[PDB]
C-alpha cells in the first residue's frame, strides 16, 4: 500500500471535514456524477495559538481523481495523508547547522513519510536532483492575483520591482517561488522584500487578497486563474512567467516512474485530462 502524500489546494485537492459518523458527503459534479471521495489523514487546524491535531478528513478534486485513475491503472493501494508542515517544499538548511534538508512534500518522500506525491507539484531542476518526476500532468505558469481594480501590468511592475510599505506583495513560504526567485540576482531581492510579508498557505494568501491586506499574490496559474474564474473580486494580472508543469513526484529510481509516465500520456491522449478541466477548473460563473 503506497503512502501517498498530498497538499489542500483548490481545485486540485479541497479538504473537508468527516461527517459525525466518519463518512464523507455525498456530493455531485457538474455532470451529475459522483464526486470522488478518499480519506486523507491529516493536520485539522493550523491556527497559531491552538494545538495541533491529525485526523481523517475528506478530500477530492482534480488530483484525487487522477491518483484514482492511477491507482486503477497500475494495480496499487494507497493511504492518503496531508503533508504535515503544510508546505510544498524547499531545501534548507536545519536545527541551527550546514547539514540541508527538504521540508513540505519533497521532505517526506525522501524520508519515506510518503512514496508519492500526487498534488499540483512543481517540476524544477532544484528538485529533479533530489527525486523524479512523471512527465507533466498539467502545464501552467506563474501569475499575480489582485483585488479587481488594481493596476499591475505584471512581474516587471514598478510597484514591485521597487517595493514599498505602501503596495505589498508576497507568496507562499516554502514553495517553488521562493526557489524560482532565488535563481536571480533581481528577483532575490525582492524575495528577501516578500519574505517579511510571505504566507503559510494559499489559501491564507488568497483570502487576504480579498481582504485588502495583501495587494498582489504570485502564485501558480493554475490555481489563481481558478481562484478568479470563481471570485468576480479577484483578477489575475500580466502575462505568465516561470512557465512550468506540475509532476507526480516519486524517490530517485523509483520504480513507478515510467508506468507514471505512461499513464500520464494516455490521459492526455484520450480525454481524460481534459475531461478532468471541465469538472474541475472551467465549469461555471463566479459567485
Amino acid at each position: 500500500r503506497l503512502k501517498i502524500v498530498t497538499i489542500h489546494q483548490e481545485p486540485f485537492v479541497y479538504v473537508k471535514p468527516t461527517m459525525s459518523d466518519g463518512t464523507c458527503k455525498e456530493e455531485f459534479t457538474v455532470n451529475g456524477d459522483p464526486v470522488k471521495k478518499v480519506i486523507c489523514t491529516g493536520p485539522n487546524d493550523t491556527s497559531p495559538g491552538s494545538p495541533r491535531h491529525t485526523v481523517p478528513q475528506c478530500c477530492y478534486g482534480f488530483c484525487i481523481d487522477l491518483l484514482i485513475k492511477l491507482a486503477r491503472t497500475m494495480n496499487f493501494t494507497y493511504e492518503v495523508h496531508l503533508v504535515a508542515d503544510g508546505k510544498f517544499g524547499t531545501q534548507e538548511r536545519v536545527n541551527n547547522s550546514n547539514k540541508k534538508e527538504w521540508n513540505g512534500m519533497m521532505g517526506e518522500l525522501l524520508s519515506g513519510q510518503a512514496d508519492m506525491i500526487v498534488a499540483p507539484l512543481t517540476i524544477n531542476n532544484e528538485r529533479a536532483q533530489y527525486i523524479e518526476f512523471s512527465k507533466p500532468f498539467k502545464y501552467q505558469g506563474l501569475t499575480i492575483l489582485v483585488k479587481k481594480g488594481t493596476r499591475i501590468t505584471g512581474i516587471n511592475d514598478p510597484r514591485l520591482r521597487n517595493p514599498s510599505d505602501k503596495f505589498i506583495y508576497a507568496t507562499v513560504k516554502q514553495s517553488s517561488v521562493d526557489i524560482y526567485f532565488r535563481r536571480q540576482v533581481e528577483l532575490s531581492t525582492m524575495y528577501r522584500h516578500m519574505e517579511k510579508h510571505n504566507y503559510e498557505s494559499a489559501a491564507e494568501a488568497i483570502q487576504a487578497v480579498r481582504d485588502n491586506k495583501l495587494h498582489a499574490f504570485i502564485w501558480d496559474s493554475a490555481v489563481l486563474e481558478f481562484e478568479a474564474s470563481q471570485k468576480c473580486d479577484l483578477v489575475t494580472t500580466g502575462e505568465l512567467f516561470f512557465r512550468s508543469g506540475f509532476g507526480i513526484g516519486m524517490r530517485k529510481d523509483s520504480p513507478w516512474k515510467q508506468n507514471v509516465s505512461l499513464s500520464i500520456l494516455k490521459s492526455h491522449e484520450n480525454g481524460f485530462m481534459e475531461d478532468l478541466d471541465k469538472t474541475w477548473v472551467r465549469y461555471q460563473e463566479c459567485d
